[PDB]
């Protein structure tokens, strides 16, 4: 099929940069600026491997600990990118309580999670190391990967990973 449909949810802790990584890998430039997000959601295309997609990424409103994880982010979604932001011990412990809360909801079913590690540029800031953000994601079991909403490239990579990681288990 020359063109196949998946959706995308960003889930994370409020100004990790789900909006700025977002926003840098549809409409290619950085946002400054800080405005939470309630939702926005952009259809984009990209191809991988040879596949062209139609990809229709929801852009969540930041949570932390006790908010309640959204049952319409836990049903018809075919990928999960959980970030969190390099420069905050907060935004990584609360990613682990999300990454609870999904797995509870989206009850027994093979469906691929990815963490990223946000803010990889803001290097004087740095509060939490590669190898911990990788252990974690090797304790899901989920593609784990570092990058920065400025380095559209690392931007482009962490969609395109979890299209990669979506594939496989569907074969
Ligand atoms: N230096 C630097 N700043 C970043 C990076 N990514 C995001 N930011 C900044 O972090 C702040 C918040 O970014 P957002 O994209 O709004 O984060 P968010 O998670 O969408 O915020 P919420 O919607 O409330 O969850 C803004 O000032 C962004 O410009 C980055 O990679 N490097
Ligand atoms: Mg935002």
């Amino acid at each position: 099929p020359q063109s196949k449909s998946r959706k995308i949810a960003i889930l994370g802790y409020r100004s990790v940069g789900k909006s700025s990584l977002t926003i840098q890998f549809v409409e290619g430039q950085f946002v400054d600026s800080y405005d939470p997000t309630i939702e926005n959601t952009f259809t984009k295309l990209i191809t991988v491997n040879g596949q062209e997609y139609h990809l229709q990424l929801v852009d969540t409103a930041g949570q932390d600990e006790y908010s309640i994880f959204p049952q319409t982010y836990s049903i018809d979604i075919n990928g999960y990118i959980l970030v969190y932001s390099v420069t905050s011990i907060k935004s990584f412990e609360v990613i682990k309580v999300i990454h609870g809360k999904l797995l509870d909801m989206v009850g027994k079913v093979q469906i691929p999670i990815m963490l990223v590690g946000n803010k990889k540029d803001l290097h004087m800031e740095r509060v939490i190391s590669y190898e911990e953000g990788k252990a974690l994601a090797e304790s899901w079991n989920a593609a784990f990967l570092e990058s920065s909403a400025k380095e559209n490239q690392t931007a482009v990579d962490v969609f395109r990973r979890i299209i990669l990681e979506a594939e496989k288990l569907e074969h």
